[PDB]
């Protein structure tokens, strides 16, 4: 019933870093997906009580959203680009895990990652 604590966004005992692979992801990358028309229900956690979904995060143990990873960026919690990525995967994953093919959701997570993963095959390598 209850939605689960979101995703932590910083945290004073994880080492922070910031690389020219993190600036490009805020910069570039997140900022394209953000910006997007199908962006909004993934520019924040899956509010499951608000939309009547209670077998969300009995399905859903590993939430991911886009405003999580931007926070993430911003207070520069990640070590590295791949952590990152690994984030926008889940989110896109835990997508089209828990909605059905067909779905209008789906279909929205389906161009935003065909976009994300253009902008990352442009990834610069490390400075
Ligand atoms: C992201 C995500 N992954 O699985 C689910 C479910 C979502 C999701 C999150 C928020 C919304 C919706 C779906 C839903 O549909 C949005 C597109 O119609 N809706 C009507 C809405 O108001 N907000």
């Amino acid at each position: 019933s209850m939605n689960p604590p979101p995703p932590e966004t910083s945290n004073p005992n994880k080492p922070k870093r910031q690389t020219n692979q993190l600036q490009y992801l805020l910069r570039v990358v997140l900022k394209t997906l953000w910006k997007h028309q199908f962006a909004w229900p993934f520019q924040q956690p899956v509010d499951a009580v608000k939309l009547n979904l209670p077998d969300y995060y009995k399905i859903i143990k590993t939430p991911m959203d886009m405003g999580t990873i931007k926070k993430r960026l911003e207070n520069n919690y990640y070590w590295n680009a791949q952590e990152c990525i690994q984030d926008f995967n889940t989110m896109f994953t835990n997508c089209y895990i828990y909605n059905k093919p067909g779905d209008d959701i789906v279909l929205m997570a389906e161009a935003l990652e065909k976009l994300f993963l253009q902008k990352i095959n442009e990834l610069p390598t490390e400075e």
